[PDB]
């Protein structure tokens, strides 16, 4: 409600004050740099899925599960009717950035590969990288359980050495987790601060918010913690000019309270979650608003 | 002033509401996660060098220049009578973290090495790394002069694959630059958003604020831009206990206006700056306050 209003207020702010700038995708964008971070409480099982707009949660979970497996083949998502990566993985796109010998769908060493094998030599999206590079995610879980107050709980996909091999350099670049000391005598809280260098407010941001709120909830669950807060920090925060009209109608809408999230099945290893382990109760959004990706 | 007040209000807030938590150094700390970012305007040549406590700006400049040369030998700083890195480079500390074969002073592939040679194989602090790895800094300067509105102007020292080799993992992890469109008809401004995963509010933060304001001014200067804003985002923001004493009073001192900075001699290349090229004027801080480091 008020939390969702933050997002809506940022959208209105960019519409009314964003700088008009030239985009690589030819389309126009209104943009603001370093706006105040968005904050979402994950307490009481609350889950930050926007209500003023239908948010396809299934694809969010599938993408996260795919990242966790260290996968980089977009066909794995396409096989499940998730097409967000089809454009950046297309033969045409790949050739436009000089990746003429990359099979279609092989996005390169993006999120998943960096999260699980940072530093490993990338070959293709069919190779088994077990044991290569550093498994940041496993390391984070292990540290949380061993020295939860550690100040190095970083999960990062930003690898300068691999950028030229990626179909798209990471937008959600890195996040930091923090375990809070027990309030009163409750279960410790796990918070997450995400830094996103480039944020497509109309299309991407709602999914990214959900994505990290889920990840935080998953790692909290597997570590016997309760989820605390999700903090979304943004660099170039923008709106594609062909989304304005639609956002302005979304802006006339009133936020309903967020749904809740229950992690069922009692999963105990981050790698064990599956689509059906996620229980989102009481999600009642307004209709869906069509917002086309600008590739 | 009001800008310096942000810092002061944060110090006091941590003193009063910060979580008490065990530290690796053994000392205790008061800490808060993801407090509101501090923002500093670099317009009108304003340089955010704290006045409520004399900041060793010569040490700030020399460390920055050392970072830019891609240096990792703390002795280079020691020769100039700058000692902040001596402890982390000592035989004792080095061995304490398992670097028993590392020569004293050889910090490993930290900041400067990552900035100019990300991904290169680190050997020691006396090896010539020219041409190895990714020169993020040169790439940023070239992108600004080529396609300023690029959303990928990132400078990062966070390299999971090299963390174990570092005497200390990066505190100021990465920053993102943003070139604003011209306002009215004045020269475009360059802004910088820094993400610091762990901030020693008492000792480090004032130096880091100064350090990144300087870098921003330097890149802008060589790219024919004017400086815009410096935004400091923080993860685990803390105060060391053995520092609270010397900080509660600093909170009694009223902030004077910040000095100004002029970069002269017409340096036109980022690797050409030297100490005398920095002209900090009207810097008049209160007495210097002794604050011990926690190895
Ligand atoms: C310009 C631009 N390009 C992108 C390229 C790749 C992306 C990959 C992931 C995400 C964020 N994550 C998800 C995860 C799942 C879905 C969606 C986004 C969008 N989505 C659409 C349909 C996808 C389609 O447009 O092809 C829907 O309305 O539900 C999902 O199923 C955003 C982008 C952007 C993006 O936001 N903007
Ligand atoms: C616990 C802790 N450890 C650190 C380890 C390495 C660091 C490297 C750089 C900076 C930030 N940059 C500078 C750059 C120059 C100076 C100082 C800090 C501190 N300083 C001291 C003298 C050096 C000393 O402490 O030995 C002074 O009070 O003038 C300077 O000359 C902070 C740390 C911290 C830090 O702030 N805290
Ligand atoms: C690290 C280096 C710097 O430039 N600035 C800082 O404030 N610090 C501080 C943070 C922390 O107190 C200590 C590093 O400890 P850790 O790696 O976070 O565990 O130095
Ligand atoms: O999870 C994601 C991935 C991408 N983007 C958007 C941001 C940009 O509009 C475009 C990436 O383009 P560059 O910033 O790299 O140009 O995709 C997001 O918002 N979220």
């Amino acid at each position: 409600n008020a939390e969702e209003q933050q997002y809506l207020n940022l959208v209105q702010y960019i519409i009314n004050h964003g700088e008009d700038r030239p985009d690589r995708t030819g389309t126009g964008t209104l943009s603001v740099f370093a706006p105040s971070p968005l904050k979402f409480s994950l307490r009481n099982k609350t889950f930050p899925l926007l209500t003023t707009k239908r948010v396809f949660i299934r694809g969010v979970i599938e993408e996260l599960l795919w990242f966790i497996r260290g996968e980089t083949d977009s066909l794995k998502l396409r096989e499940k009717n998730i097409h967000i990566w089809d454009a950046n993985g297309s033969r045409e796109y790949l050739d436009s950035i000089g990746l003429t010998k990359r099979q279609e769908g092989d996005l390169g060493p993006i999120y998943g590969f960096q999260w699980r094998h940072f530093g490993a030599e990338y070959i293709d999206c069919k190779t088994n990288y077990i044991g290569q590079g550093v498994d940041q995610l496993a390391n984070i879980i292990q540290k949380i359980r061993t020295s939860p107050y550690d100040r190095r709980l970083i999960l990062s996909a930003w690898n300068p050495a691999d950028l030229e091999k990626m179909a798209l350099p990471p937008c959600h670049m890195f996040c930091q987790f923090y375990v809070h000391i027990p309030s009163n005598n409750h279960r410790p809280e796990l918070s997450c601060q995400l830094y996103q260098r480039s944020c497509d407010m109309g299309l991407g941001v709602p999914f990214n918010i959900a994505s990290y709120a889920l990840l935080t909830c998953m790692i909290a669950h597997v570590c016997d913690l309760d989820p605390g807060d999700f903090i979304h920090v943004m660099g170039d925060c923008h709106i594609y000019k062909d989304h304005i009209e639609a956002l302005q109608q979304q802006l006339t809408r009133s936020p309903r309270p967020f749904p809740t999230l229950s992690l069922n099945r009692s999963i105990t290893d981050i790698e064990d979650f599956t689509l059906d382990d996620f229980n989102i109760q009481n999600y009642h959004p307004y209709e869906t608003i069509k917002m086309k990706m600008s590739i």
